[PDB]
Formats: C-alpha cells, structure tokens, sequence
C-alpha cells in the first residue's frame, strides 16, 4: 500500500507474463536490418535493446511510462507550497508505471533520508581527492567505492535465486539514490567551499531539499529548480550512453553501484555530458561582446556569421524532435516566472525567437529547435552555481533515477548478458564478398 | 618508421581510405536481421559493431589480427630464457596488425617502464581503501582517479582537431598500461601482504616481470604463466561486456582511464570476469567430496547428478564459442608441462575427459566444451596466488591491452557515438503490429 517494494512485487508477474506472451507470439519477427553502415555508424537507428522506463515520442518529446513532461508537471506531487514535481514521485512513476499519491512520495522521501549515511572510507576518500580531479571522476570513483555496501554483490556467490535478484537490486538502488546527494554535495564543498561540512540530513525533507541544504544553498527557488532539474534529466530512453552503459554493465550482474559508476564514466564523455557547459561558455562570450541590450537585428547577424563560418549554435541541434525539447520549455517557463529580469536569461529567450528561423533558412537540420542544454546553464548560474565543471554531476544525480528504475526491471524480467557479435573491417569485407 | 606512434601514424591513412571505399560501395549491404528475441536476448547473434583488433570464430576461437593463439605462441617474441609470449608483443600486434621484432618488443618494455609512475593521490587512495572493498572496485576507483593525468581530456577542452584524437588516446593508453601493474600490485600488497611496499620498477625488465616483482613473487615459472595469462586474456572481440563497455564509453570521447574503469566495472560482474574464482570454488567443493582418487565413473555420476538437478558445470560453456576455447588449450599445455602432478590440475584434466560428452548426450548444451575460466584458477593457486578475489584484477590488467589497442583505432577511424535505439515492450508490440 505504501511500501514500494511490495507494490513492485505485485507488478512484476504481470509484466513478466506480458513479455513472455509477446516473445512467444513474435520472437522470430524481424524488426529491422543491420547494414554495414550501421556497424561503422555506432548502431545508429538499430533497434538494439528493450528499455521500459522512458520512450521518445517523436512529436511530444520524452515520455516517462507514457507521461509527457507537461503531464508529469501537472500530475506528480509537489513539495508543500511548491509548483515543481518531486523527483521522488518521478522515480515512483518509473518503477511502478503509476502516478504516486502524496502519501507515497512522502514515504519515499523518508525512506531515502533514512538510507543516506555514507561509510567512513568514502568520506575519507572524498576528503583526500585533489582539486584537479574532475568532479565527475570523483563521483564515479566514490560510487565505485560505495560498492562495499552492496547487498546484491554478496548474495550471488551465496546462490540466491535469480527470482530474487530484483529485490537486492532494489535495496542497493534505494541506498545509492539516498547517498548520491551526500556524495555530490561533499564533492561540491570540497572543491568550491574550502572543504566545509555538508551538515546533516533532515529525515522530514524531500531529497532535493536535503541536497540543496548539503550544497550550502538556502534559496527556495533554487530548491524548486533542483526539483524540476532532477525530474526532467532522470531518463531519456536506453540508447543514450549513460543509460546504455548501466544496462550493459548491469547485464553482467554487476551491482547498482558498479553499473552507475560506469554510467557516469560514460556521462563524463564530452559528447554526452558537457553540452550544458559549452552553451554557457558561448552565451557568456556572446553577451560580453554585444552587450545585454543587443537588438534582434544585431543578434540575428551574429548568428548568421557563426553559421557561415562552419560553426554550430550550441544547444540548437535536434534528433527527431519536430518541436522544441519539452525539457527546454519547462526550464523556459520556470525562467519566465521567476527570473524574467535576468540579462543572460533574456539572451537565451532572444536566441530562442531568432535562431530556429535562421537555421531553417540555412541548408541544415529540418529540426532547428533547442535541446535541454541550451537553457540549463543560465538557470544554475543565476542561483550562484557558477562552477560549470560540476554541472554534469547534477545531470548524473538526476539520471540515477532513470537508469536504476530500469536496472530493477532488467533483473526482475531476467534480461540476459548483453553480448552482440563484433566483426573486423577485414572480416566484414569477406563476409560481403561471400553470399 | 621505428617508434610505435610513427608506425601507427603511417598505418592510419591507409585503413581510413580502405574503409571509406568499403562503406561507399558496400555500406548498404545487409549483414543481419534484428528479431524481437534478440532485443530481449541481449543482442545475442546481432552484428553490432566493428572491432578491428580481434575476431572470435565460434568454431576455432579467438584470432588476434588474423593470428590464432598457437600462431602467436610461435611468432611472438619471448623474454630471454623464456617460452611464453610477451604481452608487449601482443599489444604491438593488436595496434599495428604486424608481428613485432624483438627490438620493437624491447623498445615497448622500456617505454612502459618509463611511464609507470603513480601520482600521490592515487597511491594514498589505495593505501586508505578498507579490506572489505573488493579488489576490482579498488582497481576501478584508482583508474578513474588517474584520469587527472589524462592528456586527452585536457587537449579536447582546448579544441584539438578530430584528426589528432588518436594521438592523445595513444599517449594516455601507454600511460595507463604502464601504471596498471603498479596499481594492481598495490592492491594485492595492501590487501594480502599487510601494506608492504611494492618496491621499484626496473627499466630493463619486461612488463610482466616488473609486475611479478611488485606482487612479491620471485619464480621464473610464475612470471612465465603471467606472460602467458596476460597475452591470452588480452582481447576477445568487441562484443564481450568489458570491451563493449570500453568502446561505448570511449565513443563518447571519454578518455582511456574512464573508458577502462567502466570496462572494469563490467568485468567485475559475475557473468563476466568472476568465473575463474567460481570455477575454483566449485572444484574445491568437489575435491573435498571425493578426493584425488575419484574415478571416471564417480565423476561422470557426480556430473549427471549436477545436471539432473538443473545445476551447471562452471567454466563449460560460452555465449559465442562452440568448441574448446584455445585459451583453455594453452593453459592445459602449460599445466601438462610445469605442474602435471598437481591434484587440482588432475581433476580439471579428468573433467575435460568426462564433462563434454555428458553435455552432448543430454543435448541442451549449445557449447559442451570448456572456456578459459575452467583452467586458470588451478595454475594461479599452484604458484601461491590463492587470493581468489584478486583473480579478476589479473584479467583486468590483461584486458587493458585489447580494449586500449582498439580504442586507439576507434578514435583514429572516427567511430561515432554508439547510440542504438531502445524500445519499450509496449512500443515494440505497437511497432510490430504496424
Ligand atoms: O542526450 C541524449 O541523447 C538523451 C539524454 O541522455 C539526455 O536526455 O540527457
Ligand atoms: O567473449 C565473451 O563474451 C567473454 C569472454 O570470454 C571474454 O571476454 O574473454
């Protein structure tokens, strides 16, 4: 009723039968072809894996178990007095496929606050990391080191039924999620607040608020942003590098700690994890050059110049997104409400109205709309989080929610080891001369 | 001309042009189909990626740049007074596609010797890790922490050309390889030799010998087994979890340290790199339950009893292979030579005599033959390396050579982000109905 573990135990047999029915009906059905190009092209547009938690709706953007961001914004419980969905409630939705009640989100906050304690060796490790070790590497290493607490690692050697794997994955996942804000905040403080203490977890606060307390922030609106930020970056299908990495490492029966730590290594990749930062570096450089009261005309000209130099507008480059990423839009609406006077926000909204058209005029993408990362950096900066090296850590804490929700389900459903076939160029040249 | 980096610079254009042409003509040739079962079956049988260094024949087993392991044992340089191929030469072969000269292997030994230094924060982290932190976690966290020495991360931030990624990938790879034995030896000593120091690197020893020196071993035949172990575990195609993880993370332009440390997390999984220990624990439970004397009938029985109750013989199957793993056969030949009277060895050999038939008669064995992990533990244990938690660390050190060699080529050839399409069961049902 209130215990997520017992609700999930009741959901797992129905989903297992659903899948078994579909495989028994359609197992041998061909869903696509693999070309030589796809093998060289990083499996692009190859249906490679099953991932239950989120799906890209090609018009309406990401869907969390069927719910769009606007629907989640509407339906998910909020803090007392807040407007922004609690990430707890998003996690519940991912795991259960159902919208939580306020009582379920509240139980989940309490459960995460009670598991949040870090082992001493991790605190020590973190306190001893130098300033030149990037925050993401500190997060990954710390998470790896947390695997000393893994319930799941012990039990496989002990011969626990496969049928029970999901239960230990759940425990480990709940423990990791609870601990991630303490790790993330200790890294923040060590790097940027002279190693002062993160203080104490409040057993009665939601996860985002405990997290902002620990970072050393005391600004209701930043906590509101953080709630929204963690909700919306939580999951984006299974194909992206951080989700795929967690799924791949997870399929070897590595515990949630090792899976996530691997996934963060992947998120730290500058083709996955650095866009927030590149957009902000660009905006800062732009505003300083052209001043904060630049005209549309002069802005449009600057953009035309950048494009004709063979250069991209960072944060504008879409997939199949026939509209603006709803992840952008909810950040925009947030900004419109709470920081409409901010100069850099004003530059962001001005580009929004100008750049799509310029991109359509040019021979480029048929989608010229902005991704989530075009708006994220200006909001964080506004609330005093100016340490751009740390931005991807926030993304990472968010993504824990999606990849761990899916990891529980991968084990509950008994997905096997991910083990595709590779070929060399020489092999593939022969393979095609034959047949 | 002589330096590995220069020889590689000459080879890259040629391979790039040859692929550009291949994808022009044959880019649209279908190599395979995707079925629903493959999506739910972890991509089994699905031609997913290009991986240049090695290719796994299901029937004949692994080839390194077209060379079987027997071919490598013959052709690859050995230490002076040695019979086992140097891992250095395996790496040269993976990187260049060519068998190295003794001079080239000697040069590479010196090169990894000179790069082996650990920064102080990494030493300290290892010295502070508690005893209950698995050695593989230790290895992963230390490698991730070494990413502070990444020249590739620093160069990419300054906007280096795409055409030059492979060069810094190579430097960071050569640095990681050189440092790994030091990291690995520190783990070992901290956990199992009460924190005793690892000593120093000798610049005129090969990589496997410096490593056994740092572990605390002084046994020619132990060094020989290591040289063998580190060659044959080095690479196994792109599709295994450790190589695929490194390739996936690397595709996002993560540096070799983060890519390798991700791989290690994958190698640490029970279905991947912990089978060595799992084999050994099982053989030990078996050896106490009958003893040295057990007959083919008794053993055949015990096996039947195991299968009938739906248990499994550890080390006797594979996702891809469907004959005796050549890496098994290599270790069998070592053992036959250097420890034929070892009781544990005796049991493993009896099992080779018996189990493959039991599995074929039954019928549900897609691969009835042993894989590498059936044989490796008894060799290690025989030389005093009885700390079974640590075995995957050796595999890890070995696997660094294959995945880092491929990572240099993945950047050199400009392989993009790996980004397959995922589906939900609900979405997949609807797509199939369309
Ligand atoms: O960027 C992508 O490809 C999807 C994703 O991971 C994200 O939304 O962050
Ligand atoms: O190839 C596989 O899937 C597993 C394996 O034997 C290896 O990585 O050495």
């Amino acid at each position: 009723s209130t215990n997520l573990k017992d609700i999930l135990a009741d959901l797992i047999p129905k989903e297992q039968a659903r899948i078994k029915t579909f495989r028994q009906q359609h197992g041998k059905t061909v869903v696509g072809q693999i070309t030589v190009d796809m093998m060289y092209g990083g499996m692009r547009g190859m249906k490679g894996l099953v991932y239950e938690t989120s799906v890209l709706d090609p018009d309406e953007g990401i869907r969390f178990r069927g719910f769009s961001i606007p629907e989640c914004q509407k339906l998910l419980p909020k803090a007392k007095g807040g407007e922004e969905p609690l990430p707890e409630g998003l996690f519940w939705l991912l795991v259960t496929g159902h919208i939580p009640t306020e009582e379920q989100v509240s139980w989940l906050s309490k459960e995460w606050a009670k598991r949040a304690a870090l082992p001493s060796h991790v605190v020590t490790m973190l306190d001893n990391f130098p300033t030149n070790l990037h925050p993401m590497s500190q997060l990954s290493a710390a998470v790896t080191a947390l695997n000393s607490e893994s319930n799941f690692a012990r039990a496989y050697a002990q011969g626990i039924s496969r049928t029970k794997y999901w239960e230990l994955i759940y425990e480990d996942s709940m423990d990791l999620i609870a601990k991630l804000p303490c790790v993330a905040a200790k890294i923040y403080r060590n790097l940027y607040r002279e190693g002062s203490g993160i203080g104490a977890i409040d057993s009665n606060l939601d996860w985002s608020h405990n997290f902002t307390n620990m970072l050393g922030y005391t600004d209701h609106q930043f906590t509101e942003l953080t709630r929204l930020y963690l909700t919306i970056h939580s999951d984006h299908e299974g194909g992206n590098v951080s989700a795929h990495t967690s799924h791949l490492v997870g399929s070897a029966l590595s515990d949630p700690y090792l899976s996530f730590a691997a996934a963060m290594n992947g998120l730290a990749g500058p083709l996955h994890g650095l866009a927030n930062q590149e957009v902000l570096v660009w905006l800062t450089q732009l505003q300083k050059e052209v001043g904060k009261d630049v005209s549309d005309e002069k802005l449009r000209d600057y953009i035309w110049n950048t494009l004709n130099s063979g250069r991209v507008v960072p944060g504008y480059g879409h997939a199949v997104l026939r509209k603006t990423d709803p992840r952008y839009t909810c950040q925009r609406e947030f900004a419109l409400k709470h920081l409409p006077n901010d100069p850099m926000f004003k530059l962001v909204a001005q580009l929004y109205k100008i750049v799509p058209n310029v991109l359509l005029e040019q021979g480029k993408a048929k989608n010229p709309w902005p991704n989530v990362d075009a708006h994220s950096g200006v909001l964080l900066q506004y609330y005093g989080m100016t340490e751009m090296n740390y931005y991807t850590v926030l993304f990472g804490v968010s993504r824990a929610l999606g990849v761990l929700a899916q990891l529980i389900w991968s084990r509950a459903l008994g997905f096997p080891l991910e083990r595709p076939k590779s070929m060399s160029t020489e092999g593939l040249m022969k393979f095609v001369d034959s047949k």
